[PDB]
């Protein structure tokens, strides 16, 4: 059971287009660590670090992130929700967001996040 962790290096990217997802899924066939570029609504290029990891590897990835401890606790306590197929978990400057099957749940907390992380089973 492996999850995809998409670290979007932008404070203003709320979601990933299916085209973006396929670009991420395609680059993770030959490797479990890749870097893709995504265009925002303005047209600017945004670097995205993408990784295919198991649950244990993803928890270690979270602990190695240059983010606050509350952001790591937020990600660690909710990473299991991304293991249900059809469920996507988003961590960004606003807070956490569970997109089941569009959005289903949003909780607002400031964890000092300046980037956006997308968790989704593959």
């Amino acid at each position: 059971m492996k999850l995809v962790i998409a670290r979007v290096k932008s404070p203003k990217v709320k979601r990933l287009s299916e085209e973006d997802i396929e670009k991420i899924k395609s680059a993770l066939k030959s490797t479990n660590k890749a870097v893709v570029t995504i265009k925002d609504e303005n047209g600017e290029e945004i670097e995205v670090e993408v990784r295919l990891l198991t649950l244990e590897e993803a928890l270690k990835y979270i602990n190695d992130l240059p983010i606050s401890n509350d952001a790591k606790k937020l990600m660690s306590n909710n990473i299991h929700k991304a293991l249900e197929p059809g469920r996507t978990v988003v961590f960004g400057p606003e807070g956490c967001e569970e997109r089941d099957k569009g959005i289903i749940k949003t909780f607002s907390t400031d964890v000092k996040l300046d980037e956006t992380y997308f968790f989704f089973r593959v």
